[PDB]
């Protein structure tokens, strides 16, 4: 088991060109190469892959010797080994092969992890099916340590292929194998496969975001009540719903989280948790992105309702809660849009709306000037200040609050806002 031999034995098969069939014989030296030394191992690594093809009658001897060097103790043989895999990954063998390379993911030497990403990518562009069966295979069964790897390679590396790779019938099966996946998942990796998902081009569509939402539903639970006291109810609703906010437009709408949030939320608030974000604001800021793509709401009055009175608890009676302000006024002249007869309709308590808007509007020009006044003269870079930012950000919330009122007078429902903490 020499390098001098490897050499020569690697001479004969090169050389042989078309017959090199008839050298069973140098390749079987070759494969013996894997009980060698350092350096021997290091040339087998490299010479068994490469006249695989060759050999069917020693196939099998051939694979098993390259997961020898596959688990080697030598890192560096690890790699030389790991590159070629995709190598043996014909015939029969890709799944097996794909299997391998999976748990092979949970290397921590990053140079060998970075071939296996690779060759996991070689492999996929061979046979894709067969690539995801040995990569959804290791998150359904496999261990913790490799299903995580799985979950982020599929995360990550999809998109580093091109388009003609993830045909629609690929597509159907990362979708199947999905949503077995998602049966049960924590919501770190619920995340990661939305991502996974709407990346998809055949779920790009207005039905492919339809069936999405109705995923995010599906994890979000909406049947379940709201228990506004333990977290583990609390921050999985709004990672949840989070995951659906880009999916909605003009055809896919937001119905039922708005009712949930709603019904079983807003009455909730604010009870609370530490810690240092607003929690009460951010379900508050969900629910005004969601409003704009509500659909035919069958509990609309009732919901309009809860909503309505939510808002005259920080529109007081003759220091204000604007930006809570800014979102339950636009989620409430979203949703009057679509029963203007409110309002018209309903008590006396519509003069009550009135003295409590007339203060507001008053109390606005106030914060508004104060804040007009602290920004002038102040020279562009002066503006990035995170002070600044927040008096700039204040403008577009207090002044979105002004049109909103302007339109609420026969009530208007014509004015078109940009939420103020999103881009135009």
């Amino acid at each position: 088991p020499t390098v001098e031999e490897l050499y020569r034995n690697y001479g004969i098969l090169a050389d042989a060109t078309e017959q090199v069939g008839q050298h069973k014989d140098a390749y079987q030296v070759i494969l013996d190469g894997v009980k060698g030394g350092t350096k021997e191992k290091r040339l087998a690594a490299q010479f068994i892959p490469k006249f695989f093809k060759h050999f069917p009658e020693l196939a099998d001897s051939a694979i098993n010797a390259q997961l020898d060097l596959c688990e080697d103790e030598d890192v560096s043989i690890r790699r030389q080994a790991i590159k070629e895999l995709p190598q043996f990954a014909t015939g029969e063998n890709l799944p097996r092969v794909a299997d391998i390379l999976t748990q092979l993911l949970q290397t921590d030497d990053s140079a060998e992890f970075n071939l296996v990403n690779n060759a996991l990518l070689s492999i996929f562009k061979m046979d894709a099916k067969g690539t995801l069966g040995g990569l959804f295979s290791q998150i359904l069964q496999g261990e913790d340590i490799v299903r995580e790897r799985a979950i982020k390679f599929l995360s990550t590396k999809l998109k580093t292929l091109p388009d003609e790779v993830l045909t629609k019938e690929v597509e159907e099966l990362i979708l199947t194998e999905s949503k077995k996946v998602l049966e049960d998942v924590t919501g770190e990796e619920f995340v990661l496969f939305m991502k996974i998902l709407s990346g998809l081009k055949s779920l790009q569509t207005v039905s492919g975001r339809q069936q999405l939402v109705e995923l995010v539903a599906e994890q979000a639970d909406l049947e379940q009540t709201f228990n506004p006291s333990d977290p583990d109810c609390v921050d999985r609703l709004l990672q949840c719903t989070r995951q659906a906010v880009p999916l909605f437009s003009q055809n896919v709408h937001s119905t039922r989280f708005v009712t949930y949030f709603c019904e079983q939320v807003l009455p909730n608030l604010g009870t609370l948790t530490t810690p240092g974000l607003d929690i009460q604001l951010e379900v508050l800021k969900l629910l005004a992105e969601m409003s704009s793509f509500c659909g035919d709401m069958e509990k609309l009055e009732t919901n309009l309702r809860k909503l309505f009175d939510k808002l005259l608890e920080y529109m007081p009676l003759p220091k204000l809660q604007f930006s809570y302000v800014e979102c339950l006024l636009y989620s409430f002249h979203q949703l009057g849009r679509k029963l203007p007869d409110f309002l018209t309709a309903k008590a006396e308590k519509l003069k009550d709306f009135k003295i409590r808007l007339q203060y507001f509007a008053r109390g606005l020009q106030v914060y508004i000037r104060q804040l007009r006044l602290a920004l002038q003269g102040k020279t562009g870079e002066a503006l990035k200040t995170e002070e600044n930012k927040i008096k700039v950000v204040a403008l577009k919330i207090t002044n979105n609050i002004n049109v909103l009122i302007k339109d609420l007078f026969p009530p208007s429902y014509k004015s078109t806002v940009t939420l103020s903490w999103k881009p135009v």
